């Protein structure tokens, strides 16, 4: 688990969003395994925006934080999951790192801000669905 705040907005796996998320609605993808809700109080998270390829995630299974190299955002094949059938996500960066499902959510920052939320992930490696193209986050 694990969501972004900023602004008046909260991000979230798609696959984790709530009941409160759904009737806040303010954008979601299935593509990306991205929603996005709106909030009463104001986040002070900050979204990078940058190409960085480096950078530091949290690992809930592990109540540890590492640092990883990622790849540029990607369509890359994901496995299929109760929350969706076998498909291309859209967006997705992937570094070799330890993750388990309930991992989706924990932050990947680099010294920008927040880059993006852990997504995927299987065999040694993790997937973040990335947030930084997301302009209208900050406005
Ligand atoms: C973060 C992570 N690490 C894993 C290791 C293993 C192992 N072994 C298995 C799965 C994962 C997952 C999450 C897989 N996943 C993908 C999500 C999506 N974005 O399509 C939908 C829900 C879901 O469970
Ligand atoms: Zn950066």
């Amino acid at each position: 688990s694990g969501a972004i705040y900023v602004g008046n907005y909260r991000v979230v796996n798609r696959h984790l969003a709530t009941h409160n998320d759904w009737a806040n609605l303010v954008w979601e993808d299935s593509s990306r395994d991205l929603l996005v809700s709106s909030t009463t109080a104001q986040g002070c998270d900050t979204i990078a925006r940058c190409d960085c390829q480096t950078g530091v995630y949290y690992c809930s299974s592990r109540r540890k934080h590492y640092p990883v190299s990622f790849s540029k955002p990607s369509l890359i094949f994901v496995e299929a999951s109760e929350y969706y059938p076998a498909r291309y996500q859209s967006h997705l960066m992937l570094a070799v790192g330890h993750s388990e499902p309930g991992d989706c959510g924990g932050i990947l920052r680099c010294q920008h801000g927040v880059v993006g939320i852990v997504s995927t992930g299987g065999n040694g490696l993790v997937g973040f669905a990335d947030v930084r193209d997301l302009l209208w986050l900050d406005e």
